[PDB]
């Protein structure tokens, strides 16, 4: 897929002509090519923006739903495409392209729902013949930065709600996941977003990234990825005083107490860990396990992450990383603990594969026992299939532990202690805590965290109502003279 | 008087014993000093807040409302010595005192009242038997910075919510009003905030505010003021992922349509102009009159405006700008609209007073005809008793007119028709539009904006939950094998 | 069209084998006929209901809004038999039977969006280690009772949030209008609705009707009609204090302010007498028309009266009334109009066999024509000058449920939102009612409502659980901790 | 204490002048009077509460809470005066009377802080130039019945959120216990509330009742009693649709699984049995133990049961029933039971001689069909029976006609997160007693009532949601049926 821009209402190549490869990080093999767009075509992006917004206001919620709900139709009709798309630029096992495309319908399905039900307020004015209006509006301009990890799914997250609730977008994929944004956007086109409504802009993040966030006309920045990315956008948005919703992934902590379900537990360690190859803002990041059982947890870990298949989509349990860039610092996270002290259970190094896999980022499942919790294999994101472990013996332990972190986005729990998880439910100051369940997170849910996960949140009424504003209208409907404290009356 | 540090439940001293003149805008004397704080009081204090965190959230909202409650009380009895306070730290007229702190006592009343109603969720999980839970706790550790145009009703609107929340506090006020802040927060601990829920830093915000702000254990800032300061600790709060609640002032139209009642109209503009000399986050800063009544309006509006008398708070309709520098910035205004040919129709200096006043920062107020819509008299915030009018004659072109804007906070508008008035309710796009009427905002009101306003809002129920961080807990209670769609269940058989 | 009962997944005859004729309210003649049904097979109704409730509700609200959508797919696939049914039941305009299948499909939808977004709370509890959970379920077993009027919008009014929200229903239409009804079922029963969670119960209201509110096993009865059946409902729901959500209609005043836009208020008044010939809950039923305009308001009102056709479904402006009944019932409230010495400016009398009647304007507030429903083509007309003699003339009805406000004055428009004590008040514009909107009144309008984030919520039932996580020795009050 | 009425702002007599003696449950002596009001008091207090409504709600709810608020206050500073009333109508223990009025304070502070907080909406309307504005404002006559058994907290319930939300309000306390009711009357009075706002009527619910609830005037009905009362109402209120807030108690099934701590269970049963001698609303009525562990726990439950004192306020731990009548029902119920094939574990009699009171009760072996697990006691007797199974527990509880209250003591967190759908009862209290909290909405499923009172939801069951559509387009309309072209 040679994919183009979509800026007012047409496919356009870059103004500059320049373009940037994919490659597949199932094979090496050179996939695709994207249009590397210049500051002049973000420009243009955004004006069309701005000039689409008050008519697309003007429409209303419930024709705003009809045209989302087209949408929706139109990929869950095409919906092989899009995932042959994740699986060719990503390299996702089938049943995880699968599922990616179901979240993308069901978010789709989900936002579009809330139409003419996202009420403003009114309340009591300072005196009877007066009353407050409180409207709710949308921010207007939309800039949609978008990660590569869930590259349909991130997508759907965020132009269902910012369109449902009227405001405009400009959208930007990450680099090595362009295709999937691309369809989706075709998609929305081909189910009738007027012209300049949506709009698609690929290049390079390290060209016109801050440029995008910075732009004087942008309203608001919805974006997902790395904290240092995070970081830059809101010290660049300093300029427009821009809305952030920002989701930097997480290190969840994966405990497990005394008293757990071990079969359960190590189901959802293993989907919490190897689910897309550990490239999850939710991904098990540290395991906590009880003294008790750490021995047997630990051995039946190795044993089942041993047999997890690697290699193409169509067969294996876990597909490779993104780029070998992604690689290279998974390798270097492995020798650094190595080089600390830490002792490797299981892994530590890329698979032995055959035929066209030999040239992908494949890296096995890694166990690592020893690492204290103060190291970087404890306190620094991994963002790969890459884990160490360490006992507990007290709750009170379990939930500092836990808290000691810089991040806060999510957390998983396997006990039967009614105590312990009411107590964890405010204990575990973690934006999303799951209690003898893997996640992913529901539609449902205010996605979010504390500490260095971002700003607001995604899902359920407040995740949708942060691309609207709430606005005041004071009215005096008396219709008789104005007494105000400090103008003397003796005036008039 | 000396205002001193509350760290740790401890009246103190700067660690370096350093202190910082504060000025009378209506004397220009020296009247007092307060301690200025170092980065190591910085970090006791922030410190105290962190240890006392659990125990402030453990004992629930309703008895942290009983001591705001008692707070409230106490403000209440002894409301004199803060109104006293205020006149001499600001220079603000007896009335606009007393009505300061009458807000103080609503402000603390009514966020205390949203004890045990700020609730969390229970939705439906992915099965019948999970659900979701949502929870709604406190941040952590505020850190309320605050302005010194409202020195009292600022602290009074981010402590009482942010304690009733259950966050622990760290106040810094505005360095030219420390003394209003530091009488509060006295009432607070008389009646009984533990030990490290709320801490007093003074010191200059260009010494010690980037420090407060980046600070790894800060995790949410509440600030007023100005647009600068608050794109800095937007900046700085990069490297803490700060909850930031920012507001930043505005440019605030006023917008007076032909079939305006005439007396209103006018009362409120007085209002809105003059009210703490135009120092107003809301302050009408831009006139906008239709055609057919322009002359009468702004001739009556002249003769009004004459009528203003400046100098002791004791008598005066209106005060003195808050330092010398607020002084030298609006001449520099006035005289950036001269030179561009604006017409002054009246003021455009400092008055002729004798006495101790006339070393005060008094100025005129002042009205501005011919100054284009794009020049800065229209386009940047002037926090003075100062305003340009220009004609309209069509609604289309006073909604694009009145958003023709950075700023977005604050409007104005008189006319009798209907349609105007539910149309301008969308097509304004600023977060407070007054109709037929002026402010001040009320705690019922979500205060925001659009544009360069900030970041998040202040009152009402939205308001006081910008305090709570929603969390989210999944549970599984099917006591049932899992199946997940990814694990092979070929990997757990025999 | 002959109808038949639909219990516990089968469609099947009463048990008596009896069966009631239905009329054409344009020729006169009979046209159809539905099941009476018995005691017998309202028990079968209901006890399948019961059946159903555990697995209806263990479904959750997504999987029960993918039957709602598919059955809102079935029907507007389908929607010219609808329609057709409606322009044979009731005879309506062709225009309005449109319409009213319109309302079918947005309500079906507007209620199925509320899946997973009606929230229960969490609440602080006595203790640091004490919450409260609040959860919203379902009430359980629902009996749906409609009226002839909006024969199928009063349907998907009250299945589809019942539906959503998890409750089972048995639905039991009006005797004038089975065959609307029952097509909309079939269309629930065609999307995959399962056994024993939608009932259909045909018969007589009279015959009937106080057994199924009075049921032991009903928990929710939600109702439109008139006045005094919703009376009779409220006491025979004494039994098993099943929730009550009662729609009874009205007596709605149109006000016409003299600086009000005419044409507009014309135009409006046109709709709110004549659609459905006056047989609506929000008709206006009293118009009240400024002293300085009112003369040209009724001259150009009167014209426009005149030039209303009435017959066939396919060229008229209005239809015929429902059935004889209501015929002879419009005839004796023009006559004692006339024998209270009512001015006639126009009409008063019918325009074959039908139940058409003519449209009806009378040229004093105590009357019957000012205190009592009407629901037909007929309204009276008085002057006023003031505001607040507006607002009293207005407010002085036992009803309570739709009004109109015509004037360009804001501070009226502002002051009438609080003044005028009715459920609904339109102001420079004509009803319906949407479905975002919480239909409902004062005083005889009923109890409870119907749409908004409100009316749906009225088919969910609030429970508290209290928990204790302390893990620790409770101390009470008032019990002695020497005793342990 | 002689209590009288207060109507239209002014205490009177009531106008036949014929009065109501009221006894002590503690020594069945004549203690008082009140006023038997007649019909025309009653049109006369409704008259005022309609005269008094239009500038009431103008007030606006800051200032009426502020009023509200000064009542607490006023309460606060005298409570030693109603904790003594309560003792001395009802008979209750020193700490039971010192709970109610600490409840009394708590509720009317937590309704007052509801002022401007109960906002209405804005929705879009059917094109870009309507919106919808749905205004939450007061239904406005409302009538207040109240009961016995909670005789000064029932009143602050029902006041405080009426008054809050802007209605006005005729009360009618329990024939039973009109002291306290009058006691806070007199202090809303004497706080500020004006003249027709608050009215204040006794009298024989033989002579009144119906005629309160079906006068033309009343627009809301708020009321806590027996399921045969709430009935009555529902059928009478038909005459005006009035909205009705109906309480009207329970059958609270109490359920000890296996692993449940037996000391926090038996204390919670002490407390949901024998607090106000079992008259409470959520009383346990049915005892299910699990069969592990049942014969310890009867066994411990008589030997703690035998040891509650009864009799005088001062030093009891549990007091009287209110009245003689409620005495012979009571050993009505304990002789049906023995007569029908029951054991009696402990007490079945009565035990200051010439007062109301009755001992614990405890039967065994009874069917889970009798009248003892059926139908409602409100009175210190109480039926056990054995369980085995999760799903039985779940069954035999939800097997009645009441759904108020309900307790259950286990560690298991999967029957804790399943009861809480599984239970059919609006209040479910896991490992700890009741009573219910302000913030709670205390409602029930099948004959508890109508609608429900406490939290967020309940004070705004007081309040009626209105609708205004609006069009501002300024343009010729268009309506589907009717032609441009006519003008
Ligand atoms: O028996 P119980 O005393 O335990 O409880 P209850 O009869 O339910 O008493 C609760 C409240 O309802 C009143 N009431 C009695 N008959 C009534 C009627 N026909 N209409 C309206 N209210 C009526 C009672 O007044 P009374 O105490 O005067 O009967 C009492 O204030």
């Amino acid at each position: 897929m040679d994919t183009k821009l979509y800026i007012d209402g047409q496919w356009v190549n870059s103004s500059s002509g320049k373009t940037v490869d994919k490659y597949s990080p199932v094979t090496g093999q050179v996939i695709g090519r994207f249009e590397a767009a210049t500051r002049d075509d973000v420009d243009r992006a955004i004006d069309a923006a701005e000039d689409a917004f008050w008519a697309w206001n003007d429409l209303g919620s419930v024709e705003r739903s009809k045209i989302i709900y087209r949408a929706k139709e139109l990929i869950e009709k095409n919906r092989a495409e899009l995932e042959n798309i994740i699986m060719e630029e990503n390299g996702k096992p089938v049943k995880e392209a699968k599922e990616e495309v179901d979240g993308v319908i069901d978010q789709i399905q989900y936002y579009a729902e809330w139409a003419r039900k996202l009420n403003g307020e009114v309340v009591e004015g300072t005196s009877s013949h007066r009353k407050i209006f409180q409207y709710k509006v949308p921010y207007g301009i939309v800039v949609a930065l978008t990660p590569w990890n869930f590259p349909a799914g991130m997508v759907a997250r965020k132009l269902a709600p910012a369109l449902l609730t009227g405001n405009t977008v400009v959208l930007k994929p990450s680099s090595d996941t362009p295709g999937s944004a691309e369809w989706i956007v075709r998609k929305f086109v081909e189910a009738g977003v007027p012209k300049g409504v949506l709009n698609f802009i690929t290049g390079r993040g390290s060209e016109i990234g801050d440029y995008i966030v910075e732009h004087k006309k942008v309203n608001l920045i919805t974006m997902t990825g790395s904290t240092a990315t995070g970081q830059r956008i809101m010290q660049k948005a300093s300029a427009n005083m821009a809305k952030l919703i920002l989701e930097l992934g997480g290190k969840a902590p994966f405990m497990v107490w005394k008293d757990a379900d071990m079969d359960n537990a190590l189901k959802t360690l293993l989907w919490a860990k190897y689910w897309n190859a550990g490239q999850s803002c939710i991904a098990a990041e540290r395991l906590y396990v009880h003294e008790d059982i750490y021995d047997t947890f630990m051995s039946r870990f190795v044993e089942l992450s041993r047999k997890l298949a690697l290699g193409d989509p169509k067969n294996a349990d876990m597909g490779p990383l993104i780029n070998k860039g992604a690689l290279q610092a998974t390798s270097e996270i492995v020798e650094e603990a190595k080089e600390s002290g830490a002792k490797i259970l299981f892994g530590g190094s890329q698979p032995s594969l055959s035929g066209p896999y030999r040239n992908g980022y494949f890296f096995l499942p890694t166990i690592i026992g020893n690492a204290d919790q103060k190291s970087k294999i404890f306190q620094e994101e991994i963002f790969a299939p890459v884990i160490g472990a360490r006992k507990i013996s007290s709750v009170e332990e379990m939930y500092d532990l836990a808290n000691d972190s810089k991040y806060g986005l999510a957390s998983y729990l396997f006990t039967k202690d009614p105590n312990i998880i009411f107590e964890a439910s405010e204990r575990i100051r973690f934006g999303e805590l799951y209690v003898n369940m893997p996640g992913p997170e529901a539609s449902q849910g205010y996605h979010t965290g504390f500490r260095m996960t971002g700003q607001a949140g995604e899902g359920s009424k407040y995740g949708i109502s942060e691309y609207l504003k709430l606005k005041n209208i004071y009215v005096d409907y008396s219709g008789k003279p104005l007494h105000i404290n400090t103008v003397r009356d003796d005036l008039f």
